[PDB]
């Protein structure tokens, strides 16, 4: 009855999700994505990785809604930390997201702003509150804050400082804003969950390669614990 | 029978299109866009502006295909020139497009490249050849070349030089690559047509404000002349 879309960006972000749910899936190709459709605890779960970045994630989210009729979207994967209290493996949910690389300042628009839109995109308060409930019950830390998304891998102190000063972001990645954006356009509740893989600095490539697997698994496991209470 | 999607980014890019076709339209809202559906010369034409930038244009193109079933997409609007021979009001069609702001160089990927994708996206050779045919019949100039798209308005000599050296782009805008990308994923022929509004330099804001209306109309008129031969 209930249909839940579950997204990662990279194949590595959904491999643990498919394993952890542990049910059979049917593969359905559409728009260059493969959607894994299964039944888990009397819900239909549609799992896919978008591929990296904003165009890829916008397309896949739109397909999930328009073609598969999902009623909620939960995103799971990894992110770069922009704040000292978010360390490798730590979890956060995005309260709001921003497209940090949007620049129409030539027309005196604030950075991140596009006409007929807004700088910040909201996610589901209800899903975020569920996440918080669960993390307290499991005795694990969970931050809530702003996630910045853009089409560059961030690995420089200069760009971190910009994201912190301009948007007060807590983490950076490349898909969350686009997924939340599409969901809000269609009135679909959305939760964006990330586990820290790196510190978005000059060492980020190294850290990301080291921690992608573990951080993705941490996010996946948490996402499943959310689905278990929906 | 035949269904043709017609896109602009800004309302100003489609105002002349609706006027020039000169038929009645029904308005259908979906995903935060308004789609104008009409019949012209025994074709169904679905006209919309996406709103600015890559997420907006990806969403709208995806909706056109998945929700409205369009069989071809023609994009019309304005662009910044990166080459001396493309002057204000001149027309070009994109032979290929690139997302110029994509940077995964931290993992030794070439600029513009995303794993499981490609730097350059192709458009319909057939539609481009039609455009060329028509422009010769009308005795108007039409260039064919690479268009670079990203989520920044380009207005600096440094960024122009980069687009020319890195991608050999002839023009810059903020939507074309995303529209062509979605179309290719779904096997839908796509043509991206632009009229020059500015030179993508420090004076670009000024020039754009001056020439948006005329350049949009020039593009719209040409697009209609294409539809008249489909
Ligand atoms: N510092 C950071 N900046 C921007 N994004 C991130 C992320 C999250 N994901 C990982 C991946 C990096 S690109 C990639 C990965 N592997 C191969 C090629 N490209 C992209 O999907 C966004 C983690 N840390 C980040
Ligand atoms: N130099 C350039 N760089 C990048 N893009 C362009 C374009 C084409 N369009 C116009 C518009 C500019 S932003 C906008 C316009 N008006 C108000 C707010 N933002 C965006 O839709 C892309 C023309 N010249 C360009």
């Amino acid at each position: 009855v209930q249909k839940i879309g579950i997204l990662g960006a990279m194949r590595e972000e959904i491999t643990p999700i498919l394993e952890l749910f542990g049910v059979d899936f049917e593969e359905i190709p559409l728009g260059g994505n493969v959607f894994h459709k299964g039944v888990y605890h009397n819900k239909e779960i549609i799992v896919a990785y978008s591929k990296i970045g904003k165009v890829h994630s916008t397309l896949t989210t739109t397909s999930m809604i328009l073609a598969f009729g999902v009623q909620k979207v939960l995103f799971s994967g990894v992110a770069g930390s922009l704040v000292k209290d978010l360390k490798i493996n730590d979890l956060l949910v995005a309260t709001q997201l921003v497209q940090h690389d949007v620049d129409l300042s030539a027309f005196d628009h604030p950075l991140g702003f596009i006409p007929e839109s807004a700088i910040f995109i909201e996610t589901s308060g209800s899903l975020n509150a569920l996440a918080k409930k669960i993390a307290n019950e499991q005795h694990i830390a969970l931050k809530e804050g702003v996630i910045a998304s853009g089409d560059q891998f961030v690995h420089s102190k200069e760009r971190k400082e910009f994201l912190v000063s301009e948007f007060k972001a807590s983490a950076v990645e490349m898909e969350g804003a686009s997924v939340a954006f599409v969901c809000q356009k269609f009135g679909v509740p959305c939760c964006v969950l990330r586990s820290i893989s790196d510190n978005a600095d000059e060492k980020a490539g190294m850290s990301f390669d080291e921690f992608l697997e573990k951080s993705a698994h941490t996010s996946a496991k948490f996402l499943k614990s959310m689905v278990d209470e929906l």
